[PDB]
């Protein structure tokens, strides 16, 4: 029985593109307070961000469609991705620790997920 829980999560920056369709991209996102950074806080089921199979929670976005946004706030990330078109390029990084500040009662277990008591 060979879990994938047991291995690590990939924490290295990489390239994920979204196809928003005929829906929005289906994840929020917390942050963006004093270049905080902004993090991926939930990804709707069947959305295009799912969909993509690509993205998880506590992913940072560092750019979207080649924009530098780990400083922006919350609003210019929401306008960013708003504006971003069609096919939506994003560069992402996986930063549990740091997102686990932002989620109430979250830690980070030895295999680096997310928990949430």
């Amino acid at each position: 029985p060979e879990f994938l829980g047991e291995e690590d999560i990939p924490r290295e920056p990489r390239r994920i593109v979204i196809h928003r369709g005929s829906t929005g991209l289906g994840f929020n996102i917390v942050g963006g307070e004093d270049g905080e950074g902004i993090f991926i806080s939930f990804i709707l089921a069947g959305g295009p961000a799912d969909l993509s199979g690509e993205l998880r929670k506590g992913d940072q976005i560092l750019s979207v469609n080649g924009v530098d946004l780990r400083n922006a706030s919350h609003e210019q990330a929401a306008i960013a991705l708003k504006n971003a078109g069609q096919t939506v390029t994003i560069i992402a990084q996986y930063k549990p620790e740091e997102y686990s500040r932002f989620e109430a009662n979250s830690r980070v277990d030895s295999s680096g997920r997310i928990v949430t008591d």
